[PDB]
């Protein structure tokens, strides 16, 4: 006698986490950032070119993407626009302090996105590597699977931006 037991599931360990043939639509709409590494340190810390701080996703058409972002300019959070242009599943290119190509790592749509991007400046070419969340904080498991992905990367200034000034009381302009 006893209880039968009997396996459910699938044999890899994660849920609904996306890695390829993303959907867009279900990656639209407002996120917010979390955690940011470099493995150039200047470009993340106060004052860095890629100290931003995501709003809006939004699909433009089949292909490129829309990203608004906020940063801090001469003591102000600005609003910045971008386009990203669609190279293939999971990956784009856009110009921002020069050029960059970033990927889609992992994605829960109604949760995270992990975002890997390599920036091609002649001189001092950096990484960058973000976790954008629907939610102004992420939990601690998330934060960790970051860091280990970082670390994997051999990326190692990585910054929680969660107890900083990420301009969020620039996110009011529009009212219900």
């Amino acid at each position: 006698s006893g209880e039968n037991l009997y396996f459910q599931g699938h044999m890899h360990e994660e849920e609904n986490v996306v890695r390829s043939n993303i959907d867009i639509s279900k990656i639209s709409g407002e996120w917010y950032s979390i955690l940011l590494a470099s493995d150039v340190k200047e470009k993340i810390e106060e004052n860095g070119s890629m100290r931003v701080f995501v709003e809006h996703i939004k699909a433009l058409d089949n292909s490129s993407l829309s990203f608004v972002f906020h940063t801090k300019e001469n003591g102000k959070c600005t609003e910045i626009f971008l386009v990203a242009d669609k190279t293939k599943d999971g990956v784009y290119t856009v110009v921002y302090d020069g050029y960059n190509v970033f990927s889609i790592v992992e994605t829960v749509y109604d949760e995270y996105i992990l975002l890997h991007l390599l920036n091609f400046d002649k001189t001092r070419p950096f990484q960058l590597v973000e976790f954008y969340a629907r939610e102004p904080d992420v939990s601690q498991k998330l934060k960790e699977k970051f860091v280990k992905y970082c670390q994997e990367h051999g990326i190692v200034n990585i910054l929680d931006l969660t107890e900083v000034d990420r301009c969020l009381q620039a996110r009011g302009s529009e009212v219900a």
